């Protein structure tokens, strides 16, 4: 009950790159106030979507001293400073505490085959170098590879210095669990296809990549499930999924990165390789996504 | 055109007496029990009734048996469905002639067959149902069948089929198949993301928890249709607990369990290779049909 | 002292007639025609014959017309798995009756049950088969049973089993076995792996291709006993030109399509939801057979 | 024109200090050993090597040290592979710049990327190493990219693959990719099965236990080529018996700790979160180190 300004709808951020796939610092603090007025309650900084996995130490520190720039004091900094190495993961936890962030987080190192009391002592070690600001510990089977168990997760979210879970995981019966064991726990859902059952059942709060172009949709199925009209919450839901659908044929960093720049907020869509450019064929269904979600704004 | 198949359904369970014979007298029970819940309808023969361990003479007296108990009452749905596509369509024929409501198959597991051979299957029995609708199955779990959304879009409109009994976690395809067929009859399968399945899609439920506590299940439609989220949610967590109860004792033997101690079965015991309940859990599961029972009113 | 279960052994298919009834003629003809190729023993009633898609008269008869047709001849396996425990002890007995060397169960599967309860599944089909030893199955394919190394000690070790089928591919698993039961009597299931099966601490194997080419295999043997390295690869290449060919076509049916133009079998159906094979498969399916038939003599 | 890559070689660990900092001291040491060890090769920086928790300046140190022991002496392999495609193209033209004889890259992972996505990758490393063989990667299991033989056929016909590095324990692929190319440079990745992975198809082998017994392997290869099949499974379990050990206590640590006791590494720690080795392992991994001195004089 002590860290319940970390509830709510929070954008993962994507990180906008430039030309010849360096960091495009103005796209970036674009991104960020653009996310602010979309009425967000926080920013997810350098996770999985901001491709933080193919950028250097510096790099990611470089993107979360720039948002916390534009953002410290207007909306809930989440600094994403998970790595595979602990040492690593504790270089940009620091970091983050110098830039005054709200709270970091780390995935579960993967890759190699670490135990779970390897996991503990990993997150009790950046912990210590956040100094202070909670950790958002992870539960994300499926790309990191950690299937983890109900006592596992307990043991997770009771860690000294964890202060919410992102559960990215399509099963709610664990999401459902998780609630019924840890009634005050900060508890994002991690998939945003499935966010209005999500939030149903246990979920408080979200962290998606979809949130960046159209974050007032997830903050009214919110407000839907807060005045029981459970079929304005379907509809919406309908919607964003027509856009994931969307995403997923076209590549979803990429698309979600070329409705941003449709949308005149990033200069350049690229992600960087292996991911490949949108296909030409592709272009035209975006552009009437962006005109959609801006004439749907006001 | 089919309306009449929405709603809760408990997926039977089968009685069977200490020699691991069918309990007549208690399945008769059984079914009264749960008309006596106000259950839309019943599925009968399911993985839930034990079909797999039984013979087809053995499917066809609890087919028959329930449409006495229940036709003309509630919906009977009669799941049909084998590995072999004769042994599925005899059932479908001794349903049709028991006056069931609907026909339903499992996907034919254990051997790997192609989406046109599941096709084919579904076609053979659905002519030897003679004019009941079909349910089919999404069952990627237990069955061991991985399907495609355009894949689904073929079963659901073969000629016949009119429900799909959604067998899946994954509330995303759940969305996806309502926003592709709006009209479609769309079961639940698993109980413990009821309330979220129904958010997601689904307009219905078949589950094996509903033989005990229907009326909660009942409840989280009323109260999702009233806007009521928060009574939903409360209602989930109570079946989640029941349900991890079950999961720890045996699903099956744990439900036969509760109706035993609800004095509708007489014995408790599942078909071999399934062990008994073991003694030290008989208390909890006591308990917890005295307390669905004092809830019931 | 039970050494004589140790050999190449197919895994025998089920012929059927025009109308999927069991084919009897055609079936003996099997039994002679793999007697023949010079084969060990020959397992009878498991995934490869269709058990599952089979009644219990239906499996009682082809274990007795096999035991008729090769009894004192070569080693006779039966495979009395069921999912459930009295219907397999019901087939246990029969081989047992029909003076069978050994019986077979394949973990039961489609439910979730207890390795307890596994085991004790196969004390009651050893009890029925009455002084005859068990195969057991460490299949975590097509069953969907994964095992740890101890749990194989407890199976293999049980009172009464005298042998372990092993459908995996995890050579890895197979030298771990072999390492721990110096003795065990360890048939290697996948075909396409069999000798690197056999160099990972298998004694012999149980496969559906034995029935159209049985003396590859145990040339493979016989090189690996020589030390020629080279031949047993070069087997191995040729047994997986015709996998590769088999898993295009559909092995079963595709197994049966060779015995056909091999005029071992009248009709090479399987039973449905098994579609039958394509009319362009048909050409190389020929091929094979007058290439297999000139090969052997 | 490759050939030159073909043979058994050590994936190398990369010591660290008690700080986990780079122990170059140790490392020269560790090359010298294997060198020592009769081995074909090394190769460097792969997931053995500890890459994904170093930094590309720390993987560059390594590549330069080991060249600078190496080359000339034995066939030098660098892992250049990285998820990002600009960073595995850093290192690919530092290899270049080293004189390494090939580089090789894991297939990038976490994040889900077409096969087309792939090939561009390898493409693109393939031009910054300037001239020198690449290696693929078929790592389905850590890597977590599931391929099939047309999309290997693809990988391994890309200009700039001179080798395909098998990490699978599919032993039917591996005769399939044999079969498909007679002339590929084919490595075995998992150690455990390394006699079975040569009569599969495989001609040479890439291991992290290599660096503690390669002529254990190298025996293998021997045994095979005069073919004394019974030595080979004799050197297989004996070396399986020590990957039982490694598994139990951490494949890396214990290797580093086995190579602590040979007075090879002066630190056997794994970079964080890998958690150092427990006491009550040491006696035994001592135990091994000394079995394993005595064994090679
Ligand atoms: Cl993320
Ligand atoms: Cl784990
Ligand atoms: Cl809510
Ligand atoms: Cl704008
Ligand atoms: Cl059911
Ligand atoms: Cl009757
Ligand atoms: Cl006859
Ligand atoms: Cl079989
Ligand atoms: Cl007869
Ligand atoms: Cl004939
Ligand atoms: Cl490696
Ligand atoms: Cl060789």
């Amino acid at each position: 009950h002590m860290v319940s300004h970390l509830r709510g709808v929070m954008p993962a951020l994507l990180t906008p790159f430039d030309a010849q796939q360096n960091i495009d610092r103005a796209s970036l603090r674009r991104l960020v106030r653009f996310n602010i007025e979309q009425g967000v309650d926080g920013v997810y900084v350098g996770g999985s979507t901001g491709e933080a996995f193919v950028q250097s130490l510096s790099e990611r520190e470089e993107v979360l001293e720039i948002v916390a720039e534009e953002a410290k004091g207007k909306i809930t900094l989440i600094a994403h400073v998970g790595c595979v190495s602990t040492a690593e993961s504790q270089q940009l936890a620091a970091a983050a505490k110098r830039y005054g962030f709200d709270a970091v987080s780390a995935v579960t190192p993967f890759y190699y085959p670490f135990s779970f009391e390897e996991h503990c002592d990993h997150y009790r070690a950046i912990i210590d170098s956040a100094d202070g600001i909670p950790m958002v510990v992870y539960n994300i089977p499926a790309l990191s590879g950690v299937k983890l168990t109900l006592e596992q997760i307990n043991q997770l979210v009771t860690l000294p210095g964890v202060g919410a879970l992102k559960q990215t995981s399509g099963d709610l019966y664990q999401m459902e669990q998780i609630r019924r064991a840890h009634p005050e726990l900060v508890l994002y859902n991690g998939y945003d296809e499935i966010f209005a059952s999500g939030l149903l059942a246990g979920a408080d709060g979200g962290i998606g990549s979809t949130y960046n172009i159209m974050a007032w949709r997830y903050l009214g199925i919110v407000q839907a499930l807060k005045e029981g009209d459970t079929a304005k919450a379907q509809q919406l839901q309908h919607e964003c999924n027509k856009v994931i659908d969307l995403l997923v044929k076209v590549g979803v960093f990429r698309g979600l990165k070329t409705v941003l720049h449709y949308m005149d907020v990033l200069s350049v869509p690229l992600c960087r390789k292996p991911f490949a450019p949108v296909e030409d064929k592709f272009q035209a269904e975006l552009k009437a996504l962006a005109q959609q979600l801006m004439q749907e704004r006001g």
